[PDB]
């Protein structure tokens, strides 16, 4: 049900879990 979007300088990723 959320996402966790890790980003490092331009390049994010959108972990969504639950």
């Amino acid at each position: 049900g959320i996402c966790r979007c890790i980003c490092g300088r331009r390049i994010c990723r959108c972990i969504c879990g639950r």
